[PDB]
Order: structure tokens, then C-alpha cells, then sequence
């Protein structure tokens, strides 16, 4: 009746690593694609009345990962388990949560929709990792854990930067602006901020160093901006630290020409090839913060 | 089969303006209270294969308006109507859209469970004017129109202030970025940030105006705040901007005694009584926004 | 994962006297409102894996009541709880439980969206004393309890009313003719009946003692009329025993100046203040049912 | 996109009676039976857009004729069918409402059972005459349509009872009150009361003629008693209405072997068979009332 | 909270046999019907917080066992179950599993109408033995258990035909290729095929025994007239193994005046009476496979 | 009012056919994926009130254009459309209905998960062209209209194949026995069997002309093999007809180094690039299948 924990076939670091944190192994299953690019699960062990635990990342080829964690969870829900549980540290469609504005022609919520994919596949609790918006909660029937790694970024800022008591948060758009203000609260400093539409500039960063606060960086479009007008605006030097380290299409190009003393990232998503062509990025476990929602979520 | 347009006990004068607006007046619907606090709703002509449109503010008693307006859509929807679609100009609970952070022990989603509420009680479609989360578009699974009074701010802005070329505008805390960073992009000029914890300022608000843009006013805790601090720092004189103006608890005390050269709100909260003891409030209106999406739903 | 038991704004006594039969005490919340008239629900202690009892009564204010009973379900099945059942002494809008006949135009079920709304915020389980239709059991689709306070009644009969052996009891309308009926077979002594539209009386009530026994009373629009024709056909002296005491609108002030010798209620609706103002009200202890009831449903 | 009517195995003649009501057919429906007792349901025309009325009352065998009604509706929904609407004289287990009281062991509540099937195999819309307990009307989501058989019962009183102006309307049991009372109220003339456990009367019932109104009767276990107690307390002649005529088990004896001067009951359940063995037995028509219904839906 | 074993009417020696194997016995339940055939359920023991059974064969009159099954799944969840199973060992409504081809006028799909009824009755499981359509295990969301009959026809086969290392098996059908073609595997041997449409044959069966397997047998359509070309090819006996045999309508009149060895069933379909007009009929027991698929599903 | 016709990624050629043969043209939607592999869907015209056709076949990559078709069907819904269609001209994991037998460790029903999550998409009505099992339309409760390419295969054989009428049809496998049986039927002509497990014969095929007729073909294992089984068994030439056509893994390379004359697919997957390495495909085309059916569902 105790906690049977399965991984996908994205990011199997992270599930080692949480599996060892919670002193067990991960189950048998056994998840290929037949010869026609369908997804095929087949679990060894026996799940009946057990506490599944499902860790799927939402990197990589997003849909096949979707799907993959779909069928898992169908399958473990038809094999009498007594509760089903998805951890998802990047929440997939995450940035579609809205009907947009005047201009987006009757685009979707994709966010809503897998929501519904996840209920309706028998899922019973949520676990995520900075949600991009704290109101997707609400998306789901279910309960949802929107665990944060802002300690871990704190904890980052106070060990390596050894000037932290003397340096300003930045966000690089203005919807980071919370995230940036309390960071800032948080290590008892002050902030500014940066609007793009080009680029405008509100704050001191006159001879300091700046750091650069976001959830997320799909191709660095922002960022990079960020660090050019900080630098013509009188920075020092430009750090960045983030949540969800995706890096997809020129990314690492366009961080290794650039002046970033450091890009941090956690393991939210797979950094393991992209470290190798990029110095600068470096990585946070936080297979911790999982691993102990996992207990509290258990032993209830 | 055309429009049938029913109104709620609160905020009747919306209520015919939009009518109005329609070439049409409201159905005759008698919404009492029985000896012992409970709703009362007669519907006096027939809804029978008809589009039923309901116009319910949550103001006033919150609490007794949702009921009414729930009542009211059941009854409708038992009634054999064709489709039933609610306009809430200020949407109940839509501050609690999240369950909070560390801190806020077990707090609940409650802007959530009105969604479900009306969804039960049969309602097809949802407009509502200026969301306090554009998320909350997916807490429905029917569809949700988030109407926008962001435009009537701008007309408003350039007709009175006639020096809206050279002003700055200015908001009274960090979540309120976007919609300053946007109205500013839409008038050709800059903007200014406040936060909070005390009060910190990033922008240059030096012998010129401002004007503070926020979503709502429920006890001008804020906005106040902000005006003394922007009076401090160097501001010739300070405007008030808001959408939903609730002036709730001592509120209409605290604009009395302040230095605001103007307060604007628009329709959506009755504000009759208000403007009496403040002759800073003035009031924009709406109804043709709504009455317009009334037409854009029905026409199809 | 024993019995952890919650109260509302309403009936503070009845919860502690439930609490005090059941060994325990009541939860840590605070429930206060907002500002605006909306309520503010903070559970303070841990209730995952619990057996939640929530127990709120239908009387004051009844739409901010049933808003706080809805909001404290939700809250409870959000944070992880094994089970969350509502405890109703007086269930609300229980009076509108049909669609009416010829005349009321489209009267909606209040009793039906009262139950919808309890089944979707996330009930397991009802609780009830004396529904007003039994019938009401079928709105819902999870188990409902439908307790009964006639042995309450019988034993102040026999206890107080020295003349129990060869008194009448009738009944104020045609619809209480099974609840009177039944009484006066289980105390072995006969009946008459009582019809408006105006008094009509079929039955001795002839120099005896007479006792009037209805399910509510809200404005004493009715047993108050029984006893003036009582009195005129020959009656000594009139009896009312109530389940659910409302005496809202004039009521106290009806039975003040009325010939009854005393009016029985029971607990279900707080009487303290009412008692006050009327020495003829009586109170009937029923926190002893409602606390087997509970570990009834615990137990198992 | 007109009214398409369709009629089951039972109650062929009210089927054909509303039809010609209608200016209408029925539509081309094979219902017979497989080798091993399975409903075999063939609809030869088509009904893509149409809006299906269905005809299948709750009598004979009560499972078998609701087996074929949920297979008819299912077929309709599935064949693309606009809307189907479930007409049903006699609604089965209506007297299954409550889940009783002390002593019937864990008892079922089959209407919302059979509810919850009819809503489940697709219907849009119910037309019930006289149900049991009009509370039954809140068991279904979807509208309700209970009508009524009094206006045919007080013009058959009128016609044919020459005495009517100075006759009594007479309950055989405590729960018939509401009914026989406002048939008193209509006809402007008093009433009595009969209850059980034996047989107990308050009433005048002297040297004048008695009318006995039930809503049914299965085997006329009451009404039978009934007469009795009322000839022995003086009655001349007493008479006998009712909706809707079981007349099950022994019953046709019971009447037959009976001081009834007239036995009345209406279509909804086929009274063909049993008119022939008992000459008391007359039959009022209903198909207006059930044609008015459904053109009242159907034109909107 | 151990294992509660309901029994409906029909197959009453089955249900005890499967009590026997458990080392239970059936729980107190009484189901009658009332005057005018309405299913009576009255269970008499506590069903609160246990695992209830129940066993309800389709077989007999089909639709009052299955409205039993479902009154008597209602009634245990309305009497707080932890978890109710259906055991239906000849699943109703099987063959009627598709919306046919080109010629069925709109006929429905009864099974997943069935289906629908379990599912909102409150079945939280199904077991079924040897479904007529596998992929009916797709018509439900809540488990679906298929067993399997054929390790006791292949133990039958062995044991009692002496020539089994030397037959061939056939199909009566097309459909049938299946099953042959696994038992053919399963004992080392070849097969042949029958179709109708008159027969046809594709085999060698000559001078040699044959063995007709089936899912089914009705009327006996089938399987006779594969008999009968089967000895004009040749074939010097035939043997007819079956699943469910419900040798409805004729039937028996037809295996009498055959030239069947043996006719082969399981206990599904309770056998006791047909056996005695017809020696050829044998049974097979299927009690232990019930028995064990309950137990694997309690214990977990 | 009318039919809107929308594509997908997959399969545009086949879309133009169908929207040629109803004298309209394909809407204006941009189907593209977002840098990190999230499917981007932005429908440019109007779909109010539209009755929306999405026809999108389930090729190629099986996830990301079952993923695009959920994200148009939900975008379609959202934005007030009368009612979405979804042609699937070859079912998804259609080969996954059921949960297989002793051996296959808790396998998913992926079927069903197709069905439910197009039916939580917002689908209401499903066309499919030769589902792999037929009891899949079970699996919705939304109208299923599962095509017959049978005709355009029969035709095929009585244009191209000179000696059809002395041919024999031959089922790879032991499942295929209905097809080929009705098919053997159609044409009026003989049939034979083959099983593998090795490969074995039933029938005549000495000196005659043998047609394999499967639903798909996904890697060729079987039918290569039943081929050459023919070839040594007598059979002068092996003709290959087939529904869908997958053709994947090495496919390709097994037709070309065999001695098939014509492998017959239909338009459902496309076939363009693989007809090129391989001249013994030949197509055959079944948008006029689709679009009559489209027709037939609109018009009704
Ligand atoms: N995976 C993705 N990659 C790139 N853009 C995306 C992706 N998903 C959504 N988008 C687009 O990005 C926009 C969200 O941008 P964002 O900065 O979050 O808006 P906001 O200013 O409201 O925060 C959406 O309009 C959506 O169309
Ligand atoms: N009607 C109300 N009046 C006052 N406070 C409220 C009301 N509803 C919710 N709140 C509280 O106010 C907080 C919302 O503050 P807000 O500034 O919107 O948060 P955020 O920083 O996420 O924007 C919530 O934590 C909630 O507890
Ligand atoms: N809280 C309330 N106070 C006063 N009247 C009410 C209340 N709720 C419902 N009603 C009205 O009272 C009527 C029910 O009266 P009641 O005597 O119970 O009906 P019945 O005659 O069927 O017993 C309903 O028609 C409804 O309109
Ligand atoms: N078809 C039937 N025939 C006989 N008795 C029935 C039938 N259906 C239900 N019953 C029983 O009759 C009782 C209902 O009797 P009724 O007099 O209507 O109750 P009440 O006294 O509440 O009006 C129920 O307890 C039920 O067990
Ligand atoms: N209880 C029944 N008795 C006789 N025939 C039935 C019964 N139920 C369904 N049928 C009919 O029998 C047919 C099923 O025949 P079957 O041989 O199973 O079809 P298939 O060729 O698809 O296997 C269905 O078309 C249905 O109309
Ligand atoms: N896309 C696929 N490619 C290869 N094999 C599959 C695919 N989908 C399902 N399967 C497997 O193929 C099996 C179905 O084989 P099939 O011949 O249809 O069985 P049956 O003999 O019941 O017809 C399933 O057990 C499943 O595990
Ligand atoms: O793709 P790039 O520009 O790196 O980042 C996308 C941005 O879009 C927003 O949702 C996030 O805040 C993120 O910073
Ligand atoms: O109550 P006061 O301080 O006036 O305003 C409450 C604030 O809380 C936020 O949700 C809104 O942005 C609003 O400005
Ligand atoms: O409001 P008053 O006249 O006191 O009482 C209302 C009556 O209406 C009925 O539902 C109850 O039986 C109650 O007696
Ligand atoms: O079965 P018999 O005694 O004829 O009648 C049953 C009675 O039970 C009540 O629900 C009805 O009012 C009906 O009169
Ligand atoms: O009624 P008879 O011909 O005996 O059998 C009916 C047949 O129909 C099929 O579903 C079964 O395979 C069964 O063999
Ligand atoms: O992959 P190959 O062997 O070509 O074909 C797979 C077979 O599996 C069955 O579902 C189909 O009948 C098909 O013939
Ligand atoms: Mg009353
Ligand atoms: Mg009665």
C-alpha cells in the first residue's frame, strides 16, 4: 500500500534522483513507440491498491511525452490503484492560458485542455514546479501543488555571488515584476525593471551587478536583450538565474556570444547535453523539494 | 427568438442603459425576499426558445446577488430557454484565484467554485468586463468573454489631461506592470513602478503628472499610498484611474482627505451614492461595450 | 484520521453542544469577510486524510451562510480530506422543492440547486433533521440522513402536558396530516384537522385540551389562526409544538399576544435571542441525535 | 424538422388517441422481442433533426415496457435526433421516493434510479401526469412537465353526479389531504377524512353521498376500506375517482363484490381488459391534455 | 470490512456454490416483486464500509434481473459501501455491440446502454466470464474483468474424448475463427471452418471427429446445421462444447432429435431444468474461476 | 450556417479532394509548432454558429496530429461554433481495444482514451472509415459513423482482375474470416483460410488466382508471409488489397523483393512518397465516401 514510484522516458535523472531520496527504486515499465510511432506502455509489476507516483517532465517532443504519461496513467488507473498521482516539474502548454487579446484570432487554452486530458484520464493529484501562472490551480478539480524554487535561487545568489548585499534584481519584461519584487524583499536589496517596445530601462544599475530574474527561457528572445541594455546602461557584470531552463532552437548560440558570468538553470528539464556546449549554464537540484511534496502528499 | 434581456436587483441603471442601447427594455422579472432572507424570482413572461441575457454586478451584498443571479439562470434554464448567458460586469471572488503561498493555511480557490456554481446552474456563456486574472477565462469550460475598458482610459485620458504628451503613468503596486507598461505604450510615453514593504519608486516623477492605472479600488489602501509617495518624490499633481471602483469600508474618507485631482471609475459598480460625498469620483461609461458583445454573442 | 469537526458563523452553541457529546472540540477557523461583503474562510489545522464534519445551519442571513458552508466544502476537499460531510439542521429553500402549479410563472427548484451546488463544491455526505419534504432525500445523488425529532416531541408531551391521555392534536394545514396522524397514533389518542380558505375544522375539540404540531413556523401565519378557531370551537387551552422555529418578520410579536399556553421548538434554529422577547417558547435539545448521527456515519 | 411520434408496446390505443389528437401518425416502429427475452427496438423511418416525442407508460410489466423506452430514446439520440422527449403517463417506481423510515431496512429510492436511467440514455425533456409526489419533479435535471387530472375529475363530478352541490369529497388516507381539499375548494363544498389503524373518520358522512379521490389504486387494498367505514357511518351511495387505475392483483374482485356506484379512473393506463369484468369501471380521456402538452413544447 | 456475497433471483445454485468456495454465505436480502411487478429490495444486514458482491446472471427474464441488479447496486451505495462489485457471469445485451451495417435501420447499441445503467447505478467494478465482444471491456470506465472458460474445455476435451491427439475443431461461423484456431493451438491439432450463406466447408474432416465450439447457442441455429454437414462430409461423430448455453425457444426439440455425442455448457446459465429434457447436455463447473478472480480482486 | 471544412497537418491532399467534391475550399487556419515542439493552432476566419468539419487522418506522427486535432476541435468550441465534427479517416491506437489476455501485464485500452479525450475536446459526431474493430463506436456517446471501403474494393477486383470469377479470397489471418468471407460472398465465389503459429492452409488456391484482403498493413509481416505460403501451396499469382495502408519500418522493402503483381490501398494514408519507391502500390480513392457522408450528417 506504499508509494510505487514510475518514470517516463523523459528525464530519467531527475526520477533516479528522487527515487533515491525517497529511499525506493523506481517500477518496471517498460514505455517504446510500436513501428508506427504509437506509444506503447506495459507495466511489469502489480499496482493494484497501491500509491502511484508518475514523474513526466513536459520537455523534449512534448506531445509523444504527453501522450506517454496519459496512457500510464490510464493504465494504472484501470489496474485498481488506489490513487494515481502526476508530478510534473514543467507543466506542458503552460504559457497558452488565455484567449490572448485583440489580434490572436480564436487561439485555444491549451493549459485548460490538458487539464481536462489529465482529469479525464483518471489522475488524482497534481504536483508541479513554478506553474507559469499560479492561477492554472484553477484549472484542474483536483488538488495541485505549485511548489516554488525561489529558496534554491536565494540560497544560489547568497553562496556564489559574493556580492549579493550590494546588487539589484532585474526582471527582463514586466510580467516578472513579482517574482523580481520579492526576490528583492527576500534578500533585503532593491530592483529594477525592463520593458521591451525599443528597449527601456527604470533603475539605477550604474557601476553594480545586475541579476536577472525570469520562470523561463524557450529561445533567450528576452534576456539576452536584457543583458545587452543593462550592459550600455552601465552594469558591471549580468547574471541570470532560471526555473525552467528549456533552450530550444539558437539558445545556446545566443548565450555563448554573450556576456553572462553565469546562466543557472534546475533540473526541471533535461541540462545534461546543453551544458556540454555552453560553460556558462549551470544547474540546482531540487529533486528535494519533490521527493519531500511526494511524502507530504503520501503519509497525509 | 430574439434578445430577452432580464436585469438583477443590483445596479438597475446599467441594467437599462444596455437595454437602452439595444432598442429593447428588460423582462418583467420580480426579484424579492421572503420573510426569512431567501431569494425570491418570478419570471412573468415567457423565456421559451428565447436567448436569454442576464446582467448581474457583483456588488453590493455579494452573497445575495450570486444567489439571485443563480436563481435567476435555473430558473431560466428549467424554463426550456434556448441559451442562457450571464453578463457580470465585476466577477465575484475573482481575488481568490489561487491557493496563495506558504503562509495562507488551506486558503480556498473560490473564483473557481462560482465557476462551477454557474456552470451547474445552466448558464452557456460568460461576458465579464476587465478579469482581475485573465486565467480565469479557464476556470470555465463554457466560453468567456473578458471585455476591456482599456480604450475608454485612453479617450478619457487625452480629452480631459490636456498634458497627456508629456505624463508619466504610475503603478501603486508590482502586479499592475502590464496594464501601465501597455497604456503607456499606447499613448507614446513612459511609465513609472511602486511597490510596496516601506514604499519604494523606480521612474523619474520629477515636476511633472501622473497617473495611477490599477484594476480596482476595495478600500484605496493602495492608490493612496502611492499618491502620497509620487507627492513626496516631486509630482506636480496625481490622477486616479480605475475600472472597478468598489470604495468599500472607509474608502470615500480617504479620497476626501487626499490630494487627487480626480478619481475615474466606470459603470460596472454602481456609483451613484458614492459620487454624492466625493466630488473627485467621475464615472465613464460602458454600456456600449457591453451592449456590443451582447450583439456580437447573439447575432453570430 | 478520526473525526475532526467544524462550525459555521451560524449556531455556535448547537456546534459546541454536538462537540461536547462527541468528546472533542471544534476546529481552528477563522471566518470573518472581506471588505466588500465576501467571505473569508482560513482553516487553521491539518485536514488531510480526515473524516470532516461541517456543521451550519439554514437561519439568519441564509444566502451568506450557505455561501460560507460551500466555500468551507471546497476548502476542506482541496486540502487532501478523506471525506467532508454537511450537517444541515434546517435545510435551505426547502419550501421551494416544486416547479408550483397553474399561476406561478416559472418558478425555478431552489431545493435542487441548493443540492447541486452542495454536490459539485464537494460533499460526501448530508446530514438533516426533519427536511421539509422527505422527498428531498432524491435531489441528491450521495447519501442523505433525514433525521427525526418525533420522539423529542412525544416525550415533552408526556412529560410537560399533564392531559396527554386524553387531548387531540390537529394539524394547522392540510399538508400535516401524516406528521399529526402519526403522533396521534403513537400516543394512542385521536386527531382532528384544520383547513384554510376561510377557517374550516373537522374533528371534537370539544372541551379538551388541543396541541398543534407543524414542521416550521416563520411568520406564525398559520398556528396562530388554528388556535383563534380552536378557542372559538371549544377548546380549554392550545398547544404548538414546532420543529424549526424561524419567527421571522412579526412573528414574536404574534405570539405575544396570543392564547398560547406554551410553543414548543427545538434546537435546530439558535432561540436565544427570540426566547427573550417570549415567555411562552420552549427549547427541545437535539444536539444528542445529531451526534449519533455523526458517529453513525463514522463509525461504519 | 416537425413532431415525430412514437408509441411502445403498451397503451397502443392513448398512442393512436394522441396522434389523432395531433393530426399526425405514428411513426414506423418495430418492437417485438428476441428468443432469449431481449428488446429488439427497429425505427424504419428516419429522424435526423427531428423532434422525437416518445409514448411509453409504466404499466403491465413495468420493467420490460421501461427496458424498451430507454432503448427507443437511446436509439433516437444516436441516430442524430434533435431532440427526444419521454412521454409517461404513468411514471414506474413513483411510490419508491423516500428512503422510508425506522424499520425498512436499507431501501432503495428507484425514481431517482429510473431518473438517472432516462437522463442517462439521453432524454431532453419528461411529461408525467398526476405524478405521486410532485416533489418528483426535482429528481431530473431536465424539465419536468407534471400535469394535472383534476379539471376532468370536476367536470365528470359536475355532469354526472346530479347531487354534487351538496356531496363530500372523502380521503381514504392521511396523505390523499391536499388533494381531496382542494377538490372541496373548487367545488365549493366541505370535505372529511379517513385514516387507517382500525379504520378511524372525522367527518359528517350523514345520510348523504360520498366521493372517495385517490391518486391511484394497485389493489385497492384502500378505497374498499374506505366505503365501508363510510356506509357504516351513514353514507348513501359512495363513489369512487382515480387517476390512475392499477387495478392489480385481486382488485377487479374487491370492486365487484362492492356497494361502489361507480368505480372512475382515466387512459394513462389501459383500462380495455378490465372494463369488461366489472360494469363499474368507467374511463375519462386525457389525450387533449397530453396533445396540448406536447404541442406546447414542441411550438415554443 | 471483509468480503459481503449478494445473490439475485436467478441462478441461485451458482451463487451458493461461489459462497461455498469463498468459505462466506450469501448476505440477507429478500427480493420480491409488488402487486404490479415492481421489483421489492429490501437488504437485511448492514452493508456500511464493506465490500459488497453481488452475482446477478443474465439469463431468464432479462430485463426484471437486470432492474434488479441495478435496484440492488443503488440500494448498496445509497447504504455507504466502500466498494460494490458486479458479477454478471452472462453479460446482457451482448450481441448487440454495434450499430450494424447497411440494412439496420437505426438500431442502437444496448451494451453500452447497459453499460451506462452499471455505471450510474453506482458499479465500481465489473466481472464478466467469456464476453461475446472483447472490446466491450471498452464500454465502461471502471474495470472490466474478462475470464476465460477455455482451460476447462480443453480439460474436458482431454479427459473425456479419448481421440483428442487425433480431432479437428470447427467453427459454426465466420466469427468464430478465433477461438478454434486458439483451442487448435492449445492442444497440438488443425482446424477446419464452417460458414453459412447454403453451408460451406474448408477442411479436411474425414473419417474423424470433429468438436463445435462456441461462444453461444440460442436456438440452436447454428451448431445443428454445422452438425449436419459435417456428417454429410464425413465426419464419423460430432461433439459441440459451448460458453453460455441458453438453449432458448426450440432448442432443446432440436439437440433431441440430433446426432450430437454431447453437448457441452458451463454453469452461467443455470442448466438444472434443460438438462433433464436433453441427456446429450453436460455442465461444466466455472464456480472456482468466479470465486477466484473475487478473491484476487478483495484482496490486492 | 453552412459546412466549414478545416485540415490538419497530415494528409492536406485528401482534404482538397473532399472539399473539392463539395464544391467549397479548405478554411484559413495556420497549423505550425512553436519553438519547443508545442503544436500552435490560429483559425483566421469566423466558425459562429458554423458547423465545423475537421477532417484530420491519424498518420505520420500519431501524438502530434492526434494532439493538433484536439487543440483545433477545442479551439472550435470555444469559439461558439454550432457543432464540430472530426473525420478521422484511420482510428488512432485502434489496435489497442482491448486489455488483451493472460501474458500482457496491464495493458491500456488507448481506444478508449481516444474516445474520451475527443469527447472532453468538445467532439459531436466522429467519422471513421473502417474502424479495426466495429465495437469501438461503443466506446463514444457521441454518433459514430464507421465507412465501408468495401465497394471500391469489389470494384477494383471486377476491373482490374480479369478472372474474377474464378478466384478465391484468402484471410491472412485467423480475425480476417469475416471480411473475406462477406467479400467471397459479394462476388459470388469460394474462400480460404490461413493461420500462422508454422504457417498453415485451408482451401483449395492449386493453379488458381488468390486476393489477401486485410484492414492494414503496418509493417507487412503478415501477408508477405501468407503469400508465400500460397505461392508454395499451388497458387499462380497473390494479388494484396488493403485498407489502410501504414507501410512502416521496412514495409517497402518486403513488397519490392516479393512477388506481389498489386498491393491496393485506399487515399486514408497517404501514399505519395511511397508509391514512388515501390510500383507495385496502386491507390484508390474514397473522398467521395467521405463527402457523402459529410453531405448526409449536414443536410439531415
Ligand atoms: N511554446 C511556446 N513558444 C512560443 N510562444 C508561445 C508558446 N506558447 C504560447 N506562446 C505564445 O506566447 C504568448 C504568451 O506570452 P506571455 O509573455 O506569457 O504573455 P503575457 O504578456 O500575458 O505574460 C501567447 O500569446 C502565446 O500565443
Ligand atoms: N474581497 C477581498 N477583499 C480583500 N482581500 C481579499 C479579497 N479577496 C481575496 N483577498 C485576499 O487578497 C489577496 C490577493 O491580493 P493580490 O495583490 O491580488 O495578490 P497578488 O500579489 O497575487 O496579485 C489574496 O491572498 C486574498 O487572500
Ligand atoms: N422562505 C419562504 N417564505 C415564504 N414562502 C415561501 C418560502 N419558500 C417558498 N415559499 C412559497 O411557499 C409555497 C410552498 O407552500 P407549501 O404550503 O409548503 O406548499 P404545499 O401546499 O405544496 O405544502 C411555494 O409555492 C413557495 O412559492
Ligand atoms: N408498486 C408497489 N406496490 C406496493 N407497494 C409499494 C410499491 N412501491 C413502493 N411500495 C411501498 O409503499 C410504501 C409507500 O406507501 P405510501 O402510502 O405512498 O407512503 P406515504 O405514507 O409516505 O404516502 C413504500 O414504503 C414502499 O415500500
Ligand atoms: N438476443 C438476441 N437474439 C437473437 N439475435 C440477436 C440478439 N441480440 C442481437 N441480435 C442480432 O444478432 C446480430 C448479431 O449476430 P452476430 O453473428 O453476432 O454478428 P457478427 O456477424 O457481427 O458476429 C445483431 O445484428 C443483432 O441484430
Ligand atoms: N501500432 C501498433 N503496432 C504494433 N502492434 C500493436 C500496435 N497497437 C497495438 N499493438 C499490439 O497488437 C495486438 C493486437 O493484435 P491483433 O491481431 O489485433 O489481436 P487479435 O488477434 O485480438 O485481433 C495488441 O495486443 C497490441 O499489444
Ligand atoms: O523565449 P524567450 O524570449 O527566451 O522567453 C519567453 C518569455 O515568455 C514569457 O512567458 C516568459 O517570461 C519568458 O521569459
Ligand atoms: O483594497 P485596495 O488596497 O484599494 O486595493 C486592493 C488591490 O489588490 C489587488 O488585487 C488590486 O490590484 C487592488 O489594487
Ligand atoms: O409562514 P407560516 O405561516 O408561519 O408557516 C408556513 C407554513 O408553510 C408550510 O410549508 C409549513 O407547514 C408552515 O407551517
Ligand atoms: O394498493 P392500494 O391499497 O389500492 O393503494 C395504494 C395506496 O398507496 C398510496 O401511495 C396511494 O395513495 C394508494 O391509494
Ligand atoms: O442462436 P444460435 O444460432 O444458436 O446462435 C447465435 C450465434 O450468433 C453469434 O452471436 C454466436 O456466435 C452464436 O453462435
Ligand atoms: O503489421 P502487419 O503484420 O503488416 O499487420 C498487422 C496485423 O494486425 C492486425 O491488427 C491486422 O489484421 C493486421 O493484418
Ligand atoms: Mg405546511
Ligand atoms: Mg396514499
Amino acid at each position: 500500500p506504499n508509494i510505487v514510484l514510475f518514470s517516463g522516458s523523459s528525464h530519467q535523472d531527475l526520477s533516479q534522483r528522487v527515487a533515491d531520496r525517497l529511499g525506493l527504486e523506481l517500477g518496471k515499465v517498460v514505455t517504446k513507440k510500436f513501428s508506427n510511432q504509437e506509444t506503447s506502455v506495459e507495466i511489469g509489476e502489480s499496482v493494484r491498491g497501491e500509491d502511484v507516483y508518475i514523474i513526466q517532465s513536459g520537455c523534449g517532443e512534448i506531445n509523444d511525452n504527453l501522450m506517454e504519461l496519459l496512457i500510464m496513467i490510464n493504465a494504472c488507473k484501470i489496474a485498481s490503484s488506489s490513487r494515481v498521482t502526476a508530478v510534473i516539474p514543467c507543466f506542458p502548454y503552460a504559457r497558452q492560458d488565455k484567449k490572448d487579446k485583440v489580434g490572436e484570432s480564436r487561439a485555444p487554452i491549451s493549459a485548460k485542455l490538458v487539464a481536462n486530458m489529465l482529469s479525464v484520464a483518471g489522475a488524482d493529484h497534481i504536483i508541479t514546479m513554478d506553474l507559469h501562472a499560479s492561477q492554472i490551480q484553477g484549472f484542474f478539480d483536483i488538488p495541485v501543488d505549485n511548489l516554488y524554487a525561489e529558496p534554491a535561487v536565494l540560497q544560489w545568489i547568497r553562496e556564489n555571488i559574493a556580492e549579493w548585499k550590494n546588487c539589484i534584481i532585474v526582471s527582463p519584461d514586466a510580467g516578472g515584476a513579482k517574482r523580481v519584487t520579492s526576490i528583492a524583499d527576500r534578500l533585503n536589496v532593491e530592483f529594477a525593471l525592463i520593458h521591451k517596445e525599443r528597449m527601456v530601462l527604470v533603475g539605477d544599475v550604474k557601476d553594480r551587478v545586475a541579476i536577472l530574474v525570469d520562470d523561463m527561457a524557450d529561445t533567450c528572445g528576452t534576456i539576452c536583450h536584457a543583458a545587452d541594455k543593462l550592459l550600455s546602461a552601465g552594469a558591471t557584470k549580468v547574471y541570470a538565474i532560471l526555473t525552467h531552463g528549456i533552450f530550444s532552437g539558437p539558445a545556446i548560440s545566443r548565450i555563448n556570444n554573450a556576456a553572462f558570468e553565469a546562466v543557472v538553470v534546475t533540473n526541471t528539464i533535461p541540462q545534461e547535453d546543453k551544458m556540454k556546449h555552453c560553460t556558462k549554464i549551470q544547474v540546482i537540484d531540487i529533486s528535494m523539494i519533490l521527493a519531500e511534496a511526494i511524502r507530504r502528499t503520501h503519509n497525509g
